């Protein structure tokens, strides 16, 4: 189980921080959308909250990452929707197939049902 | 005609604002991308924007929300745009499909046309 | 060439920066991903990053975009990853098919690989 601090990123200026699936994993697209494990879990610096989104170089194979959002205060492990577009697509363990970018907490008066 | 203020969010550090569908609709893969109406209408707070997302239990389930951005001074109804991905999905009246998710409005010499 | 700086936005309150494709292009569902040039690049203003999506009005006629990051410190030319969902879309030169939004590049003590 390890925190969001134990990722890297690219460049200095690379915006994204990478995640892996833990699993080796085969997808279709008769299959739809997938949950793919990270062994990265929340929660995330104070006043922040993430976007999931997918590599660029993940997307042009073949493999959607649908965004996702990580809520500041979600303690559990942050997993990676997916989905094969028009071609099986193979997850060896150990790929890095998206990325977490940090963005900022808007507060407002909105009610919290 | 109800502005983003009435809108609630699942928890306090829930980064997005749920969406609801005013109507039961039914969605097949054919039928490709969808408008769903909210009854939600911007504006948006000063100094900022929407992004609208898909949740992640209804992503999982099979329909596809297409990332829109909401700019910060429109004034129509916040629409949902959705597509089932491999089968029928039906909506009902109420379920909350989306989420709006408020980001800062960077300024920037870009000329206006 | 041309530099982030010569996009235009289409209304002083709208958060996206429209990006156009420099040739003419098919696309088919059995096509997959396809990446479109714009001819702008990047690197972006400082402490900022970009997201690129589709516009709305694009989206709905059928062309997805998969959004895409731009990073701070990129300086090659930023495409468009797109796919055409049902039909055959035709993307004529000079269509403004997609925005790049800018974002706060927020910093962290993550690792740079
Ligand atoms: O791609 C994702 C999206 C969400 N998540 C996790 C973290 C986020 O805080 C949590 C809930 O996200 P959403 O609000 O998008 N899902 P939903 O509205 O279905 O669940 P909840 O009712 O708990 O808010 O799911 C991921 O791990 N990956
Ligand atoms: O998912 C969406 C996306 C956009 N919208 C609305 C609000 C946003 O301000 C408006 C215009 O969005 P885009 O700029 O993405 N669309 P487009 O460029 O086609 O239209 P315009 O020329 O008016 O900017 O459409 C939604 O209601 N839902
Ligand atoms: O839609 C996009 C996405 C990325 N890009 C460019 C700019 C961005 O800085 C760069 C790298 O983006 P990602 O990190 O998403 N791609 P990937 O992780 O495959 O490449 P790298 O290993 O270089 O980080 O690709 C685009 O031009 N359009
Ligand atoms: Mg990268
Ligand atoms: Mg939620
Ligand atoms: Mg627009």
């Amino acid at each position: 189980k390890q925190p969001i601090s134990k990722l890297t990123r690219a460049t200095p200026g690379s915006a994204g921080l990478d995640l892996c699936s833990t699993s080796h994993t085969v997808l279709t697209p008769e299959m739809g959308p997938q949950a793919l494990s990270t062994g990265i879990y929340g929660p995330l610096p104070p006043n922040t909250f993430g976007l999931i989104l997918g590599r660029s170089s993940i997307t042009m194979k073949g493999l959607q990452v649908y965004p996702g959002v990580i809520d500041n205060d979600y303690t559990g492990e942050i997993k990676i929707m997916a989905k094969a577009v028009n071609n099986i697509v193979t997850v060896s363990q150990g790929n890095r197939i998206a990325q977490l970018i940090l963005l900022p907490l808007i507060e407002t008066d909105n009610k919290v049902q």
